[PDB]
């Protein structure tokens, strides 16, 4: 309808795979190379299914902060036969808060969903699940389950992943530039 959705719409259209675990289906954001996110309750194993295909995990790491608290994202190098276009550049460098965000969110229950969330507040901890996490975004959206891995953007940056909501606001796990240097 506008910019911001422009800008979701790129990166949906080119930078996510519907990804399956045992845990259900996610939204999965492909950032360079065979490397996606996901969050980590997706418990992602040895096989996952990529737009339904059967694909082996050549690497995941649960990331945590240096005080080993949860992040909630799972880096995934998928062995699979074509590359993501790199979208690193559009990753934030440090912690922030932002406004006017979207959140895209693309599977079998929900296809080509875009949802204005607003602004978004650097929330920092969060007792998400009875997991202490770190790095927390929040919107105040209602967001439901079926959202999770969904990609939360602004014009011109990536800066996060759903990972939960309390039933009045929705939150992300941030993307840092950090995580994806090689």
């Amino acid at each position: 309808m506008g910019p911001g959705f422009d800008f979701a719409q790129a990166i949906m259209k080119k930078n996510t795979v519907i990804a399956r675990t045992e845990k259900g289906e996610f939204t999965m954001l492909g950032v360079y190379d065979r490397v996606a996110v996901i969050p980590t309750h997706a418990s992602v194993g040895e096989i996952i299914y990529i737009n339904d295909v059967e694909t082996r995990v050549l690497d995941a790491c649960a990331l945590r902060d240096l005080t080993d608290t949860n992040l909630e994202i799972t880096i995934v190098k998928l062995d699979r036969n074509q590359k993501f276009r790199d979208i690193r550049h559009f990753l934030p460098r440090c912690e922030d808060d932002y406004n006017d965000a979207v959140l895209s969110v693309h599977t079998s229950k929900f296809p080509n969903m875009y949802i204005p969330v607003g602004q978004v507040t650097n929330y920092g901890f969060l007792n998400l699940g009875g997991t202490p996490t770190h790095r927390i975004l929040m919107y105040n959206f209602p967001t439901r389950a079926g959202q999770c891995g969904g990609v939360v953007t602004t014009t011109g940056k990536v800066i996060g992943i759903h990972v939960g909501g309390n039933g009045a606001q929705g939150f992300a796990a941030m993307l840092l530039h950090s995580y994806f240097t090689d």
